């Protein structure tokens, strides 16, 4: 019996995750407080399970404890932290995440012998000082989930020679591109990926050689700290203290909504906060260029095709191709590059 | 043929209901014992039909018992309490006056294969809390009505498939409006209904989408039980014992009289009220105002247009615009918003 | 002068103790040597008198006896013996450990006359039984205690007319509670008590009569001696030694860290005792279902609230939640519980 497989992302933009059978979830990672949900049942059924998973969580004791998560955690004014959420990767607000992603993936009853080799991520300086705060979290990681709603249950249980730690974007450009990067290497030339994420973004690089193999290079390839949506959020935050004049703050819904259009519907009218919006991309987007070349010196010249990748990689493409253009191109997925690129690349296994 | 529909609200300031052929009565929810009225029909023949309904109800048993219901009870003194009278749906009082907006509904030649759909309701935190005791009620109202001075019988009763269990403020904005009031919500918005009663006040919000239909809000939306019209009624008359110096009350029907006026005829005299009626059309408007906004916060800055219904809030539109000035609107029915509302929403059965 | 209130817990666990301002201590029932503390502070700093107790206590024929008592203690492998500690109540450890007690909780800067008014702790049959005992020891009392490392020294008498005794579970619902649950309460219902102490738990209830107050049954109440806490520890002791397969024993301290962890690093590797420590707990969970029942025939059904106490009950309440779930609920400090019903039943003086 050929046992399962399941790669998620462990973002802070929003969660992704794809299964062996290339179902594959994504929401924010956003959490809230559950509640019973009886009343707006009878006004709006639920039928997208991603949109409102209602879960609760058992544990070595059955220290229950439900979950308004996802989506149903955004429309709460009660949700998560979101602009100082933990980085601290053995937190109980991971730990939501990561098992709530787990049974959105995982098929009803698998045979015991088809456990699931859970294949996840880490950011990458950070890869080897969190790996053991890690490693213990997954082998100690022993729950059941219960779905309000949906009802349908696992036992969520792993161990070793089923969890597997990888950078992020390890295998996103060796594998998933795999028998067309071999068109793109010759000899000595440089790929490039950079997943432009909420909090950091990471530019990963590989080498390849004379035997046509990429190798790694951490001299090149580093994690830009602080570097991400991050600030795009934080200075359109500032944008309507300085438009509207009220002192008002935004909550997570509204600047979240403010920095994915524009227009925010504040007292009844669309505050148009557009022109800091792409201006921030730009000056994201300068930063992005400007440490590009920080770790690039006259090695930019030996480049044969970079790979952007992230969720914010997809909205500054037009002004993330300036790092060079007509070469640097959009991955696939640009959300799920981590994602099979964690899977297939898991896959190998 | 084809099976009826009678939408009709359980309401404790005034009865209010409409059938499917769009034939609507109105009356106060006042119940009496009745007998048999030939003296006064010389003096006064019933050219209003709802302004003296003497009413003679059949049960199971045809253990029939004789009611003064409506206007005709409010003129009685022998009239129910009704002041402090339970909301308790299963009670004698709650099955005369179903039964009386029945059949001043009910058309001629209704067979027994075509049940009235009867559209019933509860209010917003009662539609979890009375919902079963409704369910109790509606199965074992089986009665027969007659109503005195007109003479025709109709043989009431209702089964479950045929009885329909919307809550209170639900159909009323999501449909009578909802061809209307999606020109008005586009992104992310609240629209939202108040219901100013008599001893309720049914604050029911929504959440418009993207996609420009509202899911419910089930934490930002709440009954006020207890806080309604009740507490006008409750603070005018003391003011009135210290102003009549007697220390007699005002009955069911001068304290009614009362507030809706605020100058009531003693001994010769209109003895004015008026200045703490203003004063308790804010003390009410105050806690209807900040008792929504403690469900609402910076959320608020992202309403729409807020919607207030009922008869108390047809009576508060100059206090209750206070809510949000030029952002608040009434409905152009603060009495059928709920009925029609009931009756709309309830033309998908 | 007026008479200060210090009211403590005679617990085999943890000694907890309360004074009058609210200042509470908490630390283990085991005492040893007291040994020259000198080469330790200028390592470390001695802030935490909790954590660094080293005491010299005089008699008052001025014995002069040492002792680290408590967290430090702990740390001391020649410590008491506390898995089979001496149930004298006069015992001079029982001294030691209440004269620690009052240091901590008489405060610097009390007035010349003024004195303590002290409340302390019996299972619910030894109030009776065992009273005098202690009731004469605590007459005896007359010894100077000095606190090492923080300089200051405490006279501490007590006689007659000033000590007062209630027993356990008594005044976490018959005060600390009344107040609150008198709204609850109303007419002939039980309340429940259950604190979950390390050598004995307490079953407590008490009848609301119909004028609203609390009153005592004796044969729905009793102390379970051999049942608590303890018995894990004495699982945990040979589900190491088996599972060691060396007769290997842990210390008293990690005998302690197990049933907290259940993880104890062991020869340079974690030993994990998951299986028995999940099992030993619903052991525990399984015989206060059959000992509450054994109180309680269809007389369960007559209840309003069940609370839970004791410190093994706090990480026992979802798991002791298998009588009556959601009837049950837990108190908000379940070590403090007895203390702060001592503190505030304890002021009728
Ligand atoms: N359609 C969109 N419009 C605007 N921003 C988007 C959109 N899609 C994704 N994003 C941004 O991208 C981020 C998602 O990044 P992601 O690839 O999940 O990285 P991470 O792994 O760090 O979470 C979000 O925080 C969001 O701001
Ligand atoms: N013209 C009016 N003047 C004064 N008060 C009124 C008037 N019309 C209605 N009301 C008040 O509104 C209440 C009716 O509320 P209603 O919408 O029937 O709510 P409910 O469903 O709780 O009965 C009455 O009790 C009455 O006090
Ligand atoms: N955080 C914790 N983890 C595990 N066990 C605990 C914890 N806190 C308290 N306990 C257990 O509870 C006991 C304390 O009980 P306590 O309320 O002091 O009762 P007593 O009055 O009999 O001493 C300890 O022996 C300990 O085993
Ligand atoms: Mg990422
Ligand atoms: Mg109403
Ligand atoms: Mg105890």
């Amino acid at each position: 019996m050929n046992k399962y497989t399941i790669a998620i992302d462990l973002g802070y933009g929003q969660i992704k995750g794809i299964n062996q059978d290339n179902k594959r979830v994504i929401f924010p990672s956003i959490i809230s407080s559950g509640k019973d949900r009886s009343l707006d049942t009878f006004f709006n059924s639920i039928d997208n399970i991603v949109d409102n998973i209602h879960v609760k969580i058992l544990d070595e004791y059955f220290n229950e404890k439900e979950y308004f998560v996802g989506e149903l955690a955004k429309r709460q004014p009660s949700n998560s932290s979101f602009i100082n959420r933990d980085n601290k990767i053995n937190s109980e607000e991971n730990k939501v995440l990561l098992a709530t992603a787990l049974g959105l993936l995982i098929p009803n009853d698998l045979p015991n012998d088809t456990k699931i080799h859970i294949v996840t991520g880490l950011p990458l300086e950070h890869f080897i000082k969190q790996k053991q705060a890690l490693n213990d979290m997954l082998k100690d990681f022993e729950h059941t989930i219960k779905f309000v709603d949906h009802n349908f249950s696992r036992n969520i249980k792993f161990e070793e020679s089923n969890i597997t730690l990888f950078p992020q974007g390890a295998g996103a450009i060796f594998s998933k591109i795999n028998n067309d990067i071999s068109s793109l290497l010759i000899k000595e030339t440089f790929i490039g990926l950079i997943d432009v994420g909420f909090k950091t973004t990471d530019i990963v690089v590989f080498r390849i050689n004379k035997d046509k193999e990429p190798v790694f290079e951490q001299e090149m390839s580093a994690t830009l700290d602080g570097l991400g949506m991050i600030n795009i959020y934080n200075t359109m935050d500032k944008a309507f203290t300085d438009n509207s004049r009220d002192g008002s703050k935004l909550n997570t819904e509204q600047l979240m909504l403010l920095c994915e259009e524009g227009k925010i519907f504040f007292k009844g009218d669309y505050i148009d906060l557009k022109k800091d919006l792409i201006k921030a991309r730009k000056t994201l987007s300068t930063n992005i260029i400007n440490k590009a070349d920080g770790l690039w010196g006259s090695r930019k010249n030996s480049f044969n095709s970079i790979m952007i990748a992230g969720g914010g990689g997809k909205v500054l493409y037009n002004h993330l191709k300036l790092i060079e253009p007509n070469m640097c191109q959009l991955i696939d997925n640009p959300e799920f590059a981590n994602a099979i690129g964690y899977l297939e690349f898991g896959k190998q296994f």
